[PDB]
């Protein structure tokens, strides 16, 4: 029942947690809610669900080994890959074996004397850990919306959220999409190609960019090595930069030529196309008109290229999807879009969906559900810390921590990859073996002085929230509507790039981990 580390979850960064810590002489139990490692790319198997992130980036660095066995099929892997190369981790790693699966855990409680968690579990299980390290990932499901009679539909009822492991069969139905975030934009294309008919009921229209030998992947492998250097010391986790000068500084031609090379390469590149893209108005109006011709050109009726066309948001402020044959779907016979401003859905029936203006005959409702932005699953545990004051009091006018990794109040507790880091804003492969390797080597540090914990300064968390508030004021992410708010206002990730905050957190470590109190026995 004692492990010197307990970890909650088993998805990229939890696996990696395992074996990190298993490296330098730490036990580990694990405990995983779903049946099988993998996180996010385990529970989210809809059609077309894929990464954003090139999957040479978007992939372990840790292992040499892994690095020149492993094959990527293609540029961006779609979810069985990035799965099956998981599951090819911890077959290699032997980390299944420190798992317990089918475990939610529902609390972990600091005894202050001993500086132990002890956690709890919904399958009973009781067990104290010197270190709690949470890596519950960043997306949670946003909630199924509630339709009035929706128990009363004689057809399929499917969610991308649990995608049957067997699939769906689509061919000779009528099926209606609700949602038109990332899961209903990779399924989509899918669904129409093989469905009778596709009805998709829009009600905000959202950002997605296209998504795009044998010679040419033997050249990256044996250049992986500076690939790497690059994406740590980057702005956002991959071997990229914007251009040099500004968006309103520069020719028409040069515009076209730039937007036009960084709409082929990825949408979360595309985003930082220019150094001022994210910040001034402006030059964001511009990436705007870039991208609403573009669809224009794509989508056949004009009508409906301007429904796909986002009402009044910059773009790149929620992130841009990552599409195949998207916009091109809406040119198809059997697909209609239904604009849900026009023509609210009031309910379900028997035979489909009734909106204002009509009744819809369908066989299939396929529910395609959004994701909660970094604090929904911290928010299903119950962390009760010093004075017995929980984790969800103290974060109750917004998230305070010191590097992400640092909260007065709870020593020996890391939150990997959450607020107060760069989060989803970088490549979370590399986020994840950052933030693991740092909380390793504080362990390590404690170990080799006789100390007993580690914790956030009351004093180095303000400066923090602080500093977090600073980055974020000037940013167009920082909007009211914002993908990436807290509780107040409070704009959460770390808005400053993946090398300068990498900098930070190594230089605090080498500083002998000023900002926290290191702990005796
Ligand atoms: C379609 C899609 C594409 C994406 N593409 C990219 C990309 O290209 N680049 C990128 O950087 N990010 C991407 N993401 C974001 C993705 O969330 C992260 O990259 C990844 O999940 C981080 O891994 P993780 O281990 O931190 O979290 P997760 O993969 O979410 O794993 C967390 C695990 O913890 C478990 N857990 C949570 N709470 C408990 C509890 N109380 N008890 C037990 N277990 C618990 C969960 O079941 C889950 O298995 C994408 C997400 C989606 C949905």
């Amino acid at each position: 029942t004692s492990y010197d580390v307990v970890v909650v979850g088993a998805g990229i960064a939890g696996l990696y947690a395992i074996h990190r810590f298993r490296s330098q002489g730490l036990t580990v139990r694990a405990f995983e809610a779903a049946s099988g490692v993998g996180g996010v790319w385990y529970w989210n198997r809809y059609p077309g669900a894929r990464c954003d992130v090139e999957s040479i980036d978007y992939s372990y660095s840790f292992s040499p080994e892994l690095e020149q066995e492993w094959n990527w099929s293609e540029k961006y892997a779609t979810q069985p890959e990035i799965l099956a190369y998981l599951e090819h981790v911890a077959d290699r790693f032997d980390l299944r074996r420190d798992i317990r699966f089918d475990t939610r855990v529902t609390s972990a409680v600091l005894d202050e004397e001993g500086l132990r968690w002890t956690v709890r579990t919904d399958r009973g299980d009781e067990v104290s850990a010197r270190f709690l390290v949470v890596a519950a990932g960043p997306l949670s499901n946003a909630n199924t919306p509630a339709f009035d009679g929706l128990d009363r539909f004689t057809g399929d009822i499917v969610h991308t959220a649990r995608w049957p492991h067997d699939g769906v069969d689509f061919t000779g139905k009528r099926v209606g999409v609700i949602g038109t975030g990332s899961s209903g934009i990779q399924s989509i294309p899918i669904i129409a190609e093989q469905a009778e008919q596709l009805f998709v009921f829009q009600r905000s229209a959202n950002y997605s960019i296209p998504a795009g030998d044998d010679a040419t992947r033997a050249e990256q492998k044996a250049n992986y090595a500076e690939r790497r250097r690059l994406s740590r010391e980057s702005g956002g986790g991959s071997p990229h930069r914007p251009h040099p000068k500004s968006a309103l500084e520069v020719s028409e031609e040069e515009r076209r030529a730039v937007y036009e090379e960084r709409w082929k390469l990825g949408g979360v590149l595309f985003s930082k196309a220019f150094p001022d893209q994210l910040t001034d108005p402006a030059a964001n109006d511009t990436a705007r008109a870039f991208w609403e011709e573009k669809i224009r050109a794509v989508v056949d009726d004009p009508a409906v290229a301007e429904l796909l066309t986002p009402k009044d948001h910059a773009i790149g402020a929620k992130r841009i999807v990552l599409d195949s044959g998207y916009y091109e779907t809406y040119n198809r016979d059997n697909v209609e879009l239904v604009d849900l401003r026009s023509t609210p859905i009031v309910g379900m029936d028997e035979t489909g969906i009734v909106t204002t203006g009509a009744h819809y005959d369908l066989d299939m409702i396929v529910l395609a559900t959004g994701f909660d932005a970094m604090t929904g699953s911290l928010d299903k545990l119950e962390i009760v810390g010093r004075g017995g004051r929980t984790l969800k009091e103290t974060w109750a006018a917004g998230p305070r921590t010191y590097l992400g990794l640092g909260i007065d109040g709870f020593p020996n507790f890391f939150n990997l990859t959450g607020p107060g880091s760069p989060s989803v804003l970088a490549n979370m492969v590399l986020h994840s073996e950052l933030h693991v390797d740092w909380v390793a080597d504080a362990i390590a540090y404690l170990d080799a002085r006789g100390a007993a914990g580690i914790e956030g300064t009351p004093e180095a968390v303000a400066d923090w929230v602080e500093e977090c508030r600073n980055r974020a004021e000037a940013s167009l992410l920082n909007s009211a509507n914002s993908w990436y708010l807290g509780a107040n206002r409070v704009f959460m990730p770390f808005l400053g790039g993946f090398g300068v905050y990498r900098e930070i957190i190594t230089e605090v470590a080498e500083s002998g981990y000023k900002g926290f109190a290191i702990l005796e026995g």
